[PDB]
DNA sequence: CCTCGAGGG
């Protein structure tokens, strides 16, 4: 009748989560058909041979953040021999960020494994006894800045051969100075990553002829502008032995990225046939990549990464042959200019979508360029100093990011040939400028357009209307005596979402919004009290939106909302937001007004009581958030009448209980009502618990989030600290 | 390998 795992939530395939409970101990609770057990970050600093008896059947278990190393502001963990051999079916175990020095005894049905960020500085033949079908194992961050040790890890020459399943190893942020000896030869893919292995050779990658991904990276750093801790390299750059990679035939991964990589050499990626993935970012390839030969014959290369590469930039002749290439990342390499030239070969690749080029201080850009590509659906020159031309975003479609730029005026003629963009952003600019229907005109097949964050001015009634496939426009925290304000989004055919979100709403807005179209509105952050506060002048600002089903209303400090405001809210309105207002009283018969309503959202307000109405017959509400009020009582039968009731949020609230005089009959057919963060007083008696336990799979966090105010000794305790059913 | 140089897995 009470839930059967307090103090922790079950959840369907066989999950007991008790995640984030202050546990010093593994519960204890039949308990045998819970497979997985999840105990992350709670307080468990012993583990004993009893803690999981009960739980024999145990295949998935998670002790993750138990007991930190420093870490946080130190611990250390200690675990009894047959601790975990009581699971001998236990396939996945998690003892990362806990203070342990040596891995604990485990039985052979293991399968994932997790040491991480521990203090393990050993790893031999011992360690892993018996783990012959382990095929997930992961160690990183044992020593290093934030998990320090004194030298390095050690993995023993041979240690994990008798690992004969290992496909998966990662052995990051170790200190090793070399690629551990003798690897079991099953292995798929290898991370030593931020080590300090500074030397690589074929010798170093022996035998491991079943590699398809191996990350290398970060052993021989630059670590010039290092935010956290860096260990510079002894040497100029990695040194690396042509021959390494050759034997590796299967390799479709392979990152080098900070390497302090001067130059490329094709003979690295000679054998490697299938290499769809490349990471040579953070290295100095700026006149590698100008030049290089390196890339004749990745003809699979799906992915390639050249992001930051430090010293007129044209990518060499040899990306031609890159005829798999979907995606190139070219962010932070600084190229004052983008020209015809600068990425001439990449025109021709036949599935290149995707093109990464922020943080590159771009001035001067030809962006004809990209209406040119075979099948460019992305290009992000965010973050760059695009000022003119050359001398909702979701759409995940053909488009561009533009934001964050130095645009201060729009020109119809930096869009030549970008005719097909479907979605622009041109967000976080600093354009101020009369938009008049004369600044995007190539733009025929624009969609969606983000202008947010800059300081266009509205008046003119023509803007936008040469996007006659406009159907997305965000206006979002723009800050502008002819025309009004807003008067053109009735000229705008096919809009459907339209924000004017947190914007300076002078004297002569527009008293009128007027649509066929439209069917969402964000009109948050305004001044909408102040508005419906100059009497009859805004009375029907929204009502001219015809079709509207989606108005957010939230942070226009509301203090009051009449009925004749409501009543003058489109009739087809299903959703409305009103929010973070100041809501302090509410008839909510007036809620027949909107007859089409399905949900409401009233949460931030100063509804004391759910008092002053009910929900009238015959609404088709379905959601309603009342949540962070100040709701102390509720008058029975409230919620009787919304038929159609399913979500209703009370949580964050004052209630002192929840009855089920509110609800009636429609409390069952509720999916979700949460009561969290109420100040609940859990006497011997209280009804409130009986209720809860009825429809306990359908509030939130009912076994230990839904806590008590009162009395003293339960003040910030579950309402199941103490059994209330005894009295 | 991936997401948002460290962390995840
Ligand atoms: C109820 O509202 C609270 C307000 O903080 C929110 O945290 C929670 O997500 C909501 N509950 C549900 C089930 O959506």
């Amino acid at each position: 009748t009470l839930p059967a795992f307090l103090p922790c939530e079950l959840k369907p395939h066989g999950l007991v989560d008790c995640n984030w409970l202050f546990l010093k101990s593994v519960p204890r609770f039949s308990c045998s058909n819970i497979t997985r057990l999840s105990l992350i970050s709670n307080r468990i600093h012993h583990l004993h041979n009893s803690d999981f008896v009960h739980l024999s059947n145990l295949r998935q278990l998670n002790l993750k953040w138990n007991c930190p190393p420093t870490g946080l502001s130190s611990c250390h963990m200690t675990i009894e021999p047959r601790t975990f051999l009581a699971m001998r079916t236990l396939e996945e175990l998690n003892l990362s960020y806990n203070g342990i020095t040596t891995v604990p005894r485990l039985p052979s049905s293991l399968v994932n494994l997790s040491l991480s960020h521990t203090n393990i500085l050993v790893l031999d033949a011992n360690s892993l006894a018996g783990l012959y079908s382990l095929r997930v194992l992961f160690m990183d961050g044992n020593c290093y800045y934030k998990n320090p040790c004194t030298g390095a890890v050690k993995v023993t020459p041979g240690a994990l051969l008798g690992l004969s399943q290992l496909t998966h190893l990662s052995l990051k942020y170790n200190n090793l100075t070399k690629v551990p000896r003798q690897l079991p030869p099953s292995l798929e893919y290898l991370l030593v990553s931020y080590n300090l292995i500074v030397k690589l050779g074929p010798e170093d990658l022996a035998q491991l002829t079943s590699l398809r991904v191996l990350d290398v990276g970060g052993n021989c750093r630059r670590c010039d502008h290092a935010p956290n801790p860096c260990i510079e390299c002894g040497q100029k750059s990695l040194h690396l032995h042509p021959e390494t990679f050759h034997h590796l035939s299967h390799l479709e991964g392979l990152v080098l990225k900070d390497s302090s990589l001067h130059t490329l050499n094709s003979s690295w990626f000679q054998g490697l046939v299938q290499l769809s993935v490349l990471d040579l970012s953070e290295n100095f390839l700026y006149e590698s990549i100008t030049h290089t030969n390196a890339f004749q014959n990745l003809t699979r290369l799906r992915k390639l990464n050249l992001s930051f590469n430090y010293r007129r930039l044209h990518l060499a002749s040899s990306f031609k042959n890159l005829v798999s290439l979907q995606e190139l990342n070219m962010n932070g390499i600084f190229f004052r200019l983008l020209n015809k030239y600068t990425l001439r070969w990449l025109a021709d690749l036949p599935k290149l979508h995707t093109l990464h080029l922020q943080m590159n201080f771009i001035n001067q850009a030809q962006l004809s360029i990209f209406g040119t590509f075979r099948a460019l659906r992305f290009v992000d020159l965010s973050d760059n100093r695009i000022s003119g031309p050359s001398t909702m975003d979701r759409c995940k479609k053909f488009t561009m990011d533009l934001s964050r730029n130095n645009l201060v005026t729009i020109k119809p003629e930096m869009f030549v040939q970008l005719s097909r963009l479907q979605c622009l952003s041109l967000s976080h600019n600093s354009i101020a400028q009369a938009v008049n229907g004369s600044q995007f005109l190539p733009l025929t097949n624009l969609q969606v357009l983000d202008l947010s964050h800059n300081k266009l001015d509205l008046y003119h009634w023509k803007s936008f209307s040469e996007l006659p496939q406009l159907q997305a426009l965000d206006l979002s925290y723009n800050s502008q005596g002819i025309g009004h304000q807003f008067s053109f989004v009735t000229h705008l055919s096919m809009l459907q979402s339209l924000s004017l979100a947190h914007n300076d709403i002078h004297t002569r807005v527009s008293s009128h919004l007027n649509s066929n179209s439209v069917r969402f509105l964000d009109f948050s952050g305004n001044g909408m009290g102040r508005m419906w506060d100059e009497g009859g002048l805004y009375l029907h600002f929204f009502q001219g939106l015809s079709g509207l089903l989606k108005l957010d209303l939230s942070q226009n400090n509301l203090h009051i909302l009449r009925p004749q405001n409501l009543d003058n809210l489109p009739k087809s309105l299903k959703l409305l937001s009103l929010r973070d207002n100041y809501l302090s009283f509410f008839n909510w018969t007036s809620l027949s007004f909107l007859p089409n309503l399905e949900v409401l959202d009233l949460a931030g307000n100063q509804l004391k009581a759910l008092t002053q109405g009910t929900l009238p017959n015959g609404t088709l509400l379905q959601k309603l958030d009342v949540s962070s009020n100040s709701i102390v009582s509720v008058v029975p039968a409230f919620f009787a009448l919304a038929v159609e009731l399913k979500e209703v949020n009370l949580s964050h609230n004052i209630l002192k209980t929840v009855d089920r005089s509110w609800f009636g009959p429609i409390v069952m057919q509720l999916t979700v009502l949460d009561v969290r963060s109420n100040p609940l007083h859990c006497a011997c008696g209280a009804a409130f618990v009986d209720l809860l336990l009825e429809v306990q799979t359908k509030v939130p966090g009912l076994a230990n989030g839904v806590k008590c105010g009162s009395p003293g000794q339960l003040q910030g305790r579950s309402i199941f600290a103490q059994d209330l059913r005894l009295c």
